[PDB]
């Protein structure tokens, strides 16, 4: 189906005006860590030990150790900004929490990202882009800003330490 | 006249993607270097010596020694990266120069950033924040993360060389 | 400061003969749009849909849409004629621009416009009249014509775009 | 006889300091709408409708509409600002008018005119160049700056209504 | 803001050896004419006439007849000496100019100053003094030499020409 | 032996910081004049007339009239401003004098300079430049500043007056 590019991502978020608070935490934080969904929804406060967000992507059991000082320069997008408006906003166990501080699922939150890019009123060809899309996003636009090969690393495709 | 958080900071970054490669170097260098806009244009690479970035202020006359190892937690920003991307994309006699190498003035700095904050679409309480903004943001950005006795010193409010004295910044 | 009258704007008009061909059309388009010059040098042709020209005011972030059928009927100012001129004389991205299609700063605009204001030997009580005056006149001139309140709200004391709310100037 | 340049208007203008005001009201309106002193003298206020002075010319017969939004940039003429002025300072039926608010002739305007033009020190190659050349001027100023087309069309050479 | 000594000027003036030849020829002009920067930048050939400067302040208005046979003792500065160097090694139609001979703005004036003070190593008081002082230096080096009367006559606080006014410097 | 660089005089003029205030004034007067020590030890305010100072050369007999609006530009220099200095800081009969305000003799300012010379740390190829180097420095700086016929004339090598 489409892909997501960075001026549409820009759209979408701006329609997450009136969605809840986590959606474009998840958006921030799925573009900046480039992690599945999935595993976005695993994620934990104790997972974050000494400027190092460790992550075991349930699918594939690659153990990466993702960097906290990462930042997406396209989208202004700082990692560490990221967590500290996850940790004041939303609070919960989890990074990713609901509400009323409870975990998220994949469902929940692909499906609130698909209303808000309806609500942008943006046009695709083919099948528009899923919040899954915002991993692909995260590849190329971490290629163009370091290299194929980070992008390669981070996505888990290559605990492993991530650097850069 | 408004301040600018660290969120909306990055906001203007991200609109700073059609800006000269110089801005968003000249932003993140004001940030963790605290610095007024026209010092941070008067900097040279021959001021860094042994992990040291030697500022005297033209306004104030102040000596300041800045480590070269600082870092602003709350955005991300590394002084030592940020310095590297200076060096390798701008390349100029001036840590901060234009696409030609040639050495930037406040006025241009300030000019391009309000470009940027205008295409970033922010809404301010007054009137908006100007590049001067960022060295406040340093300010209470540095606070926190190491103490406002810290920032005082970094804003400029004894390794001794040749005759003249300069204020080592520590930690 | 002194102020400047319309008939002392017509003196230094007549002065800026020797000028370069914008200093004219800047102080045309500063009677007629009372933006301030900061402003005046941002504006650019993308920055005009359907009739009216959009600003944002650099200082204080506020947004307004003039529609270019403005007229200032003291001294013969028509916003379009002097649109068209700039477009087909100057012809730069910016609507003001030099003669080779660069953008103008507001430090250039003052400097020419004091030059031809010394070249037509008006005397005046106090320090002379800056560019900036023709901002004064501006307002002192459309109160007249049209009415206060306008004046002020073209000065700058709603078409909602896509987030931003602009406030249209009507009559 | 000689011609009238625009650096000569402008010191005829300064010396005209010293002569009743209507004579530098009188000097920008001849310049601005090209039109003989006789007719010049001839305006009244009930001559102007809806942004538009008309003028029969007496010597040809030639009936024009003049736009007062015209104005010669050479010399920084705006026509409404002059004839604001030939209103509040002149106050008169007429739009040039004596101090004691009586209609003008063109042996008075031209009379007035050659002392001012005494009263400058400016040398001339032949006879100096009297009120009338001020018609000249403003041919030869209004092609430069608009088209010898307009510059015609204004002496009435071609209710006519002239534009631009 | 601190004030500048002659001593202190002399030392800058050394320091400016690594500067634009501009520089010290634009400092000699600043204290032996005590006019402000923005004039400085301003006066052209044209405006001596008859062994006088010409110079109509841009700020206040004010219209003065400098005689170019002026000296400044205390520092050995002869203004006819000065203007020859400015013909001689600038050669541009203002009297300060760049190597290209084009015109230079105060901004760039102040800003290589700045860096020659910087680089005489000289410490002050509070902030340290900007081009601006060389005209309170100028004014109370002429205050000894010749009198307070004729300082600040000079700085601006009859010869007739064609309709406007200028005030003759004497003595 | 060796020379003396402007450089290397700056250096040399900063590590005088501590020497007796007559060495920094005597160094600049010995560049300013480009005179031998025997003849600056010798001046005397009576011998400035006119702002010419007046200088019979000891050891040559040459006699020559220095005019004290000369200046130094590489080193900052105003012979006047030195010579206004000398009066208010020394206040001697000699325009060179001890704290004391006694004359100075060749020796002793030879002697001083040589103590601030070491006290700057600079090391050079053969022996190290005396006091009587600066005249040569004079005479290297007044050639490019000027011509290599002033720093003649005004060194002695040709009352003479020295114009320039």
């Amino acid at each position: 189906r489409s892909r997501l590019t960075a001026d549409e991502y820009l759209k979408i978020y701006q329609a997450a005006e009136s969605s809840p608070c986590w959606l474009r935490l998840a958006m921030e934080l799925a573009v900046v860590t480039g992690q599945r969904v999935g595993d976005l929804c695993e994620m934990k406060w104790s997972d974050i030990v000494d400027g190092y967000l460790y992550v075991e992507q349930s699918k594939t059991g690659v153990k990466i150790a993702i960097p906290t000082a990462l930042h997406i320069d396209a989208l202004g997008i700082s990692m560490k900004e990221t967590l500290d408006k996850c940790k004041e906003i939303l609070g919960g166990e989890t990074i990713i929490a609901s509400t009323r501080r409870e975990p998220l699922s994949s469902g929940t939150v692909s499906r609130y990202f698909m209303r808000a890019r309806k609500a942008s009123g943006l046009s695709f060809e083919g099948d528009p882009p899923t919040f899954h899309e915002l991993r692909s996003l995260s590849a190329r636009l971490y290629e163009k800003q370091i290299s194929d090969k980070f992008a390669q690393h981070l996505l888990g495709h290559k605990w492993d330490k991530i650097e850069i």
